[PDB]
């Protein structure tokens, strides 16, 4: 019923929605597409930021470890690392500066320290996902096109590893808390799944968006009186000028959690 309710969003929509909601308070799920892969873009600066914490775990120093930024390594978003060009941020600051503002300086700093896309890649598979890929670098990992497989992953996939990440013992305790703190206190989420949410509920999360009108959100989410829940809501459209449609993961969210 959940499922017709999301299908005919879908449609009125015009776009294709996946859904993944993983409930903790009795390990049930509820999937919409839950197979089907979608373009991650910005939500995958979760893994990476996520892999620069393992790395952090034998080296207690890492997060402090400064990091060159040359007005070259500037891209397209940069609100916070162009303030440090011809400076240094360290890879604590890159990795907040990610999650928290979506910056794609700081992300392509965090994909450097992992090796390419592919050590961030080699990081999921160590923690069990075997269907997340990054392919490319900001920003051109945001293209977003249709059936091309290269950064994408799919919601099932990515909702259990949300919760290995932020609930669960993919990272050491310290590391798995300095997540936590890093999504809770995203600047870029309130019209997207906690939009949808009821307002007493709070939330960490990262969302994305990219060409085809792509619109994501991933989020784990401390409701009142209940266990924590994750909820992976991805969104794509038919054309590649397609405008973000944020309301549609809000949409979403409200269905789950009216379902609950
Ligand atoms: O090894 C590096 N990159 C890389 C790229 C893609 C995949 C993988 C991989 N697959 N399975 N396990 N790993 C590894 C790499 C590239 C450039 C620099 C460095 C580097 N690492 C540590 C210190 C300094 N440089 C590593
Ligand atoms: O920069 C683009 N989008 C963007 C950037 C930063 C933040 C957000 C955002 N965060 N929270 N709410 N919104 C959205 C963007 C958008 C369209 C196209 C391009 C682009 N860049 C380079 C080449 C081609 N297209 C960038
Ligand atoms: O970089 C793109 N968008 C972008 C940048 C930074 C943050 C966000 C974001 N965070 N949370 N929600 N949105 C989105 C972007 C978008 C469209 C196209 C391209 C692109 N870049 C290079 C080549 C071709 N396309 C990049």
């Amino acid at each position: 019923a959940v499922q017709q309710k999301l299908a005919a969003l879908e449609k009125s929509s015009g776009g294709r929605l996946g859904v993944a909601l993983i409930d903790t308070a009795d390990n049930t799920q509820v999937l919409y597409r839950g197979d089907e892969r979608f373009p991650m873009c910005s939500t995958s600066k979760v893994m990476a930021a996520a892999a620069v914490l393992k790395q952090s775990e034998t080296q207690k120093q890492l997060l402090n470890q400064p990091v060159e930024i040359k007005p070259a390594d500037l891209v397209n978003y940069n609100p916070i690392a162009e303030k440090h060009v011809n400076g240094t941020m360290t890879l604590a600051e890159l990795s907040a500066a990610a999650l928290q503002y979506s910056d794609n300086t700081a992300m392509n700093k965090l994909i450097a320290q992992l090796g390419g896309p592919g050590g961030v890649t080699a990081f999921a598979r160590a923690i069990g996902d075997e269907t997340f890929r990054l392919d490319r670098t900001e920003p051109t990992l945001n293209t977003a096109i249709p059936g091309d497989p290269r950064d994408t992953t799919t919601p099932r996939a990515m909702a259990q590893t949300l919760r290995q990440l932020t609930l669960g013992h993919a990272l050491g305790e310290t590391q798995r808390a300095q997540l936590v703190t890093w999504l809770k206190g995203n600047t870029t989420g309130a019209a997207s799944i906690r939009a949808g949410l009821p307002t007493s509920w709070t939330a960490g999360d990262k969302t994305g968006s990219g060409d085809y009108g792509t619109t994501n959100d991933i989020a784990v989410i401390w409701p009142q009186g209940r266990a924590p829940l994750v909820l992976v809501t991805y969104f794509t459209q038919p054309q590649q000028n397609a405008e973000s449609r944020r309301d549609v993961l809000a949409s979403a969210a409200r269905i789950i959690a009216e379902g609950l």
